[PDB]
DNA sequence: GCTATGAGTGGCCCCTGTGGAGAGAAGCC
DNA sequence: GGGGCCACTCATAGC
RNA sequence: GGCUUCUCUCCACAGGUUUUAGAGCUAGAAAUAGCAAGUUAAAAUAAGGCUAGUCCGUUAUCAACUUGAAAAAGUGGCACCGAGUCGGUGCU
């Protein structure tokens, strides 16, 4: 008698709930074996628990330090070109100066040469020193002296320029020369006036140097400079000039007239030839207003950057340099002569004293310039004299360093001139200069194509580079080694998908002449026509939709049921009156990309005929892969024989984007055995039958359906549970669904191998780590202050935002509303806002949403002056503008203010509440689908006769909102903050009203009893998913030189004491041994029995051979059958069941779950929620009263947890903190106590040990922190249930 | 008487800022 | 959020 | 049909940190006191690995025992009466 069952399932993104249950409810109790070598044998578990593990992580840290790994090692090739280069020379001049650069890191000590690196005498050290002192100073003097200096010098300015030769961001040349905004400018308006003498521009008294190098949005610098000119317009022609000088991309299609789309952008590859483009439509007249437009743009830029330098050179960015280095020189000797003659008693805090923010710090400390800055600000304002240190501080001018994070704007072409006049002026004395110049500067100027790749040589597994000779890839013949266009063929389309019913096969483009055609017929297919005389609508016949496409879709770029009528029907058949049915007002399938195509061709027999298919096929997907122009003409050079120079070009320009969902050899590809016809053929010609694609590809009478059945193979590439790597969303879901299926394999094993009825699965809701939200409440606290400064709201630069302000919707939402209300504008006070209820956009009832966008800030009277309906449309009209103003200051979010308009527009009706309200309570519930499907797959294996599967197991999906209700209305209150046993309860009730509700489509007598017992049970089964850590070797940070032995080495030969490294290895696994140590200055040998912990630097040197490395480590007489490998989250048990959990070599977790009675979990529940309960009146006043009458349970939570904590926490000290403060507050409200006492479980929290608050009273976190007393333990090893245990008493491992 | 350790307790510490090019899947409309 | 490291203070076992 | 959000891959940039070099001077046995100076540079940026690439090294996967290089496979009785981390009784 296999007792039939059901198993309940429970997948969040931590935990996985599992629970068994018969037809009566009840929870099967069963006697299980336990090995190991303890007196317990057999132990009795109820079949019920819950799998709690660590949150699993994406891959995006890997993925970043990959990068940068190899931006590093691509630095480091460059260094050692140009080294290569200058070897011969350098030979014979200084020897040694490649080792003094190489080895300038190691000590004097360990110096192989002398010391001083550049020269190796002192003299010439301080006199290089003192001539130049900072390298710009250098890089000026070779750009500007026409004398001979010496190589080594040269070589430092070479290298200096390379590896840090900045942004590729502006593509093509630029002309540092052009640095003038107002002649530019003015250049600019006097050839618009030429070529427009008609309509001058009163351009005279406009300051567009203010205007344009304002620190402003483009489209707003634009709308400002052209206010500034009467009768000129933002879209007009010149806003568009001055739109492309800002960098935007104008549009030229209305200001000239054009027929096709005018868009030139500068920062884009193409502007040749686009400009190239609009020239050879309007005229060659214009081209100097364009290259006025250029120079205007370039000078904007240089402006922007480099804030106006004067002098004529070569080199702006050194001269700028150098003077912001004579400033700071100037305004350090002023501050120290104001301060030593005003304040001397702070000298030696600000310029000597290097822990502080001073100037010691802010130069010799860790100190960065904000902090210096607003150190020294109320300092300077307390003296006298210092109207431009505080002006100059305004603008973040005083003392600046000339390394500062502002470079980042620097486009590398500067560096690229620097490095050419310094080539230019030197190379009359170097012959080997002159014929390297173009070597060098490549070098500088070479990049690797984003979409090449790495130039693996097939050993690396994110490598797709085609090479096509195997000599080594050096960035002088980069070209004719990669096959640049194939490259980017495999790029593209690695990263799409495949065809679902030809898996192996790759899907065709979107524009694709097939796709089109395809769909044509598919639409036509079914399309019914009714005229006089007709009893019943036709189908269109082959012949037919022949004509009709020939005559209107090859004519036509959208074709219309009228023009049908009008053009078909009447005109070629001779019908007056026709009805079409099935096609809305217009057929959805177009051939856009055939008319392009006849456009630019211009040829309709070489489209009609079908032996250019292929031909258009090749040149539609090449339109589709590459997107530079170059690959394009490349591969189109092949067809270059079939069309003129024109047609070539004309085809350059097109370009196609999106990809479909069909192969071509599904369609096109395979053809009917019996027929020999394709699918296309029999859409073109089915005859009586019409049959669609969907009746082709499931018609048996065709082979096209058996052969997709047969081409239907189920492949696991690697293991199969890969299938669940494939799937929609997060890891965080996949480690669970992966952690559920095994659950339920054991389960089955465990109950007998018979399977269960029945199967209820659940999804929870997923929640955010903390450090990572801290750092989006700095994003957004950074965008609180650009919001205000735009504001000019004064109050919050006396306090700074705090982080909990920002995760506080309320002060962050004031803040966003400038302390103006939504709802009705008027001004709001904090103090007032405390008073203040926050509510939703949409109306609570018909929509809720937990994300703060929806959740807006408003004034509490305004918020109870609406109900269950969206805001009144007019006030929402004159908040409009209010919002349009925060918009721009970018404080409140897009989708906010399209909630706003959606509000102001009325948005819902009935039906539609009944919408939204279906629509917050409905999930987006795909993954949910594809873990059912796996279920269903794992569980019935079996096809009967007909092959059709059998189903004996039903695989069953339900909502979180039902189990809330059925928990509300029977008083199954839970709390997440007491324990673990919230999870499996979960489960239990998910399978329960499952059940019921598939048998009803119930005892309220015994049912619920027989409910109230099984929540009551004390023992549930909680299992920590042991976890080998993995990650950094480290942490990142590199500390100074110190004695000690906890330091682990940057490099093999750098030794900590003298060179510092990183810190706190995380262990991967502890390992427990028995062996001998020598002890004392007497090394003797003592038995002894430790935990040693293994470095994730060391585990692949652990596991090779661990005999050898436990003898280096100093122990000795190992004996290895003792060596347990014990993970993170290893169990041990100790007397009176006390637990703990190993967190790593040295310090232990909680390991013990406190049973609570459900009456306690429900009077907390209650309490808790008393001014917030949501339900009748009566319903409630009796919760209130129950409340009030069991008070005396208040002491009785305190009593049991102060008895589960002197008998498994031992944290006195805490614990008599706590019990002070708990009758210090015993007169405090009870909604207060409850609040308070919420919290105090995080004490006997499993896991962590971590700090809390109670009423004003903060306690600290109680840290176990030896790991002596677990030697002598009774290890645990639990199945990834828990039912299977071993127990293993190492008390009598190892004894003295 | 003098030496050395170890054990616990409290407190501080943790790499960051950006741009460009793409193939894919889902909120609200 | 949680483990690592350090200064200090007491204790402790041996000698 | 529109939008943004999220997963995954590549190419770049700007910093930060570490050590060393940039003659500290004067009085003073020293402690120390005064005075001057400070902005830059080289190298490393997970230990390293063999497949030697202008490549690869932080994702995912992991109770114990037996067989396996690994992937993987095999291994653990039932019923009833009770419940403070599960206990007792009968059958096998």
């Amino acid at each position: 008698m296999d007792k039939k069952y059901s198993i309940g399932l429970d997948i969040g993104t931590n935990s996985v709930g599992w629970a068994v249950i018969t037809d009566e409810y009840k929870v099967p109790s069963k006697k299980f074996k336990v090995l190991g070598n303890t007196d317990r044998h057999s132990i009795k578990k109820n079949l019920i628990g819950a799998l709690l593990f660590d949150s699993g992580e994406t891959a995006e840290a890997t993925r970043l330090k990959r990068t940068a790994r190899r931006r590093y090692t691509r630095r480091k090739n460059r260094i050692c070109y140009l080294q290569e280069i200058f070897s011969n020379e350098m030979a014979k001049v200084d020897d040694s100066f490649f080792h003094r650069l190489e080895e300038s890191f190691l000590v004097e000590e360990d110096k192989k040469h002398e010391r001083h690196p550049i020269f190796g005498n002192i003299v010439d050290e301080v006199a290089y020193h003192e001539k130049y002192p900072t390298i710009y100073h250098l890089r000026k003097k070779l750009v500007d002296s026409t004398d001979k200096a010496d190589l080594r010098l040269i070589y430092l300015a070479l290298a200096h320029m390379i590896k840090f030769r900045g942004h590729f961001l502006i593509e093509g040349d630029l002309n540092p020369d052009n640095s003038d905004v107002d002649k530019l400018f003015i250049q600019l308006v006097q050839t618009y006036n030429q070529l427009f003498e008609e309509n001058p521009i009163n351009a005279s008294g406009v300051d567009a140097k203010a205007i344009l190098s304002a620190r402003l949005s483009k489209s707003r610098r634009l709308e400002n400079l052209i206010a500034q000119l009467p009768g000129e317009k933002k879209n007009g022609l010149f806003g568009n000039l001055i739109a492309l000088s800002l960098g935007l991309t104008p549009n030229f299609k209305s200001n000239f007239d054009l027929a096709e789309d005018a868009k030139l952008q500068l920062s884009k590859d193409t502007y040749d030839d686009d400009l190239d483009n609009l020239l050879a439509q309007i005229g060659d007249q214009y081209a100097d207003l364009f290259l006025a437009a250029k120079n205007l743009s370039d000078a904007i830029l240089l402006s922007d950057i480099l804030r106006v330098n004067t002098e004529i050179t070569k080199a702006p960015l050194s001269a700028s340099m150098i003077k912001r280095y004579d400033e700071h020189h100037q305004d350090l000797t002023l501050l120290k002569a104001l301060v030593r003659q005003q304040l001397p008693e702070k000298y030696k805090e600000i310029f000597f004293d290097q822990s502080k923010n001073g100037y010691a710090g802010y130069i010799d400390g860790g100190a960065s310039q904000e902090e210096f800055y607003k150190f020294i600000k109320p300092i300077l304002e307390k003296m006298d004299g210092t109207e431009e240190l505080l002006v100059k501080l305004n603008r973040e001018d005083l003392l600046r360093k000339q390394r500062t994070f502002d470079n980042g704007s620097i486009p590398h072409q500067i560096h690229l001139g620097e490095l050419h006049a310094i080539l230019r002026r030197q190379e009359d004395f170097y012959p080997f200069l002159k014929d390297n110049r173009e070597k060098i500067e490549k070098i500088l100027t070479f990049r690797i194509p984003y979409y090449v790749g790495p130039l693996a040589r097939g050993n690396s597994r994110f490598a797709w580079m085609t090479r096509k000779s195997e000599e080594t890839i050096t960035p002088w013949n980069f070209e004719e080694v990669v096959d640049k266009g194939a490259s980017a063929q495999s790029f593209i389309e690695r990263m799409t998908n495949f065809d679902k019913n030809l898996p192996n096969e790759k899907v065709l483009p979107k524009h694709s002449l097939l796709y089109e055609y395809f769909t044509v017929y598919n639409e036509l297919t079914k399309v019914k026509y009714v005229t006089e005389g007709m009893r019943k609508p036709a189908f269109l016949s082959g012949e037919q939709k022949k004509a009709i496409v020939d005559l209107l879709f090859k004519t036509n770029r959208k074709v219309t049921v009228k023009q049908l009528k009008e053009d078909y029907f009447k005109k070629i058949e001779c019908f007056d009156s026709v009805e079409i049915s099935g096609v809305e007002d217009r057929f959805n399938a177009s051939l856009g990309t055939y008319h392009d195509l006849l456009k630019i061709i211009k040829d309709k027999d070489f489209l009609d005929n079908e032996e250019n298919e292929d031909i258009l096929e090749d040149i539609v997907l090449t339109l589709t892969l590459f997107e530079d122009r170059e690959m394009i003409e490349e591969r189109l050079k092949t067809y270059a024989h079939l069309f003129d120079d024109k047609v070539m070009k004309q085809l350059k320009r097109r370009r196609y984007t999106g990809w479909g969902r069909l192969s071509r050899k599904l369609i096109n590809g395979i053809r009917d055995k019996q027929s020999g016809k394709t699918i296309l053929d029999f859409l073109k010609s089915d005859g009586f039958a019409n049959r669609n694609f969907m009746q082709l590809i499931h018609d048996d009478s065709l082979t096209f359906k058996e052969d997709i059945q047969k081409a239907q193979v189920s492949g696991q590439g690697d293991s199969l549970h890969e299938h669940i790597a494939n799937l929609a969303g997060s890891p965080a879901i996949k480690k669970g669904i992966l952690q559920t299926v095994k659950v339920v394999d054991e389960l089955v094993k465990v109950m007998g191998r018979h399977k269960p009825e029945n199967i209820v699965i659940e999804m929870a809701r997923e929640n955010q780590t903390t450090q990572k939200g801290q750092k989006n409440s700095r994003e957004r606290m950074k965008r609180i202050e650009e919001g205000i400064k735009e504001l000019g709201s004064q109050i919050l630069k006396e306090h700074p935002v705090e982080n909990t302000q920002l995760q506080n919707e309320k002060l962050y939402l004031y803040y966003l509303q400038n302390g103006r209300d939504m709802y009705v504008d008027q001004e709001l006070d904090i103090n007032r806002l405390s008073d203040y209820d926050v509510d939703h956009i949409v109306p609570q009832s018909f929509l809720k949403d937990d994300s703060i966008d929806n959740k807006v800030l408003t004034r509490s009277d305004k918020n109870r002056g609406k109900s269950d309906n969206v805001p009144s449309e007019e006030v929402v009209k004159k908040m409009k503008n209010y919002w349009r103003q925060l918009l721009n200051a970018k404080l409140i979010t897009q989708r906010k203010f399209d909630n706003l308009t959606k509000a102001e527009r009325g948005g819902l009706s009935e039906l539609d509440k009944a919408g939204f309200i279906k629509r917050q309570l409905v999930e987006t519930r795909q993954i949910t689908k594809h873990v059912a499907q796996i279920l269903d797959s794992r569980m019935n294996t079996k096809y009967d006769e007909n092959d059709k599967l059998i189903r004996e197991v039903k695989v069953i999906t339900l909502k979180s909102k039902l189990v809330s209700d059925f928990r509300k209305d029977f008083q199954f209150y839970k709390v997440r903050e007491i324990n673990n046993y919230h999870h499996a309860h979960d489960a239990y009730l998910n399978a329960v009203v499952g059940t019921a509700l598939i048998k009803k489509y119930w005892d309220k007598g015994r049912d619920f009893a027989t409910v109230r017992k099984v929540l009551s049970m004390p023992q549930v089964n909680i299992v920590k998913k042991t976890e080998v850590q993995t990650g950094g070797f480290s942490k990142e940070s590199i500390l100074p030189k110190r004695n000690s032995d906890k330091l682990i080495a940057r490099k093999k030969d750098w030794d900590p004491k003298k060179y510092g490294g990183f810190d706190s290895p995380t262990v991967a696994y502890s390992v427990l041994v028995v062996a001998k140590v020598e002890k004392g200055k007497s090394k003797k040998l003592k038995s002894v029995k430790e935990l040693l912990g293994i470095t994730i630097m060391e585990r692949s040197s652990f596991e090779k051979n661990p005999i050898d490395f436990l003898e280096a480590k100093g122990y000795k007489e190992v004996k290895k059958d003792l060596i347990i490998k014990l993970p993170k989250y290893s169990l041990f048990e100790l007397e009176n069941g006390r637990k703990r959990m190993l967190a790593s070599a040295g310090e232990l977790q909680k390991g013990n779950e406190l049973a609570l009675p459900s009456k306690y979990v429900n009077f907390l529940y209650l309490a808790s929620h008393y001014e917030k309960l949501k339900g009748s009146p009566e319903d409630n006043e009796q919760k209130q009263l129950f409340v009030e009458q069991h008070k005396h349970y208040l002491d009785e939570i305190i009593e049991q947890i102060s008895e589960f904590s002197k008998r498994v926490i031992l944290a006195d000290a805490n614990l008599d903190k706590v019990l002070s403060a708990y009758n210090k507050h015993r007169d405090k409200p009870i909604r207060e106590q409850a609040e308070n006492i919420i919290h105090l479980f995080t004490l006997t929290n499993l896991g962590a040990p971590a700090a809390f608050k109670y009423f004003d009273t903060t306690i600290d976190r109680k840290r176990y922190t030896s790991t002596k007393e677990v030697l002598d333990a009774t290890l645990i090893h639990q199945s990834i249930t828990g039912l299977y245990e071993t127990r293993i008493d190492l008390s009598q491992l190892g004894g003295d």
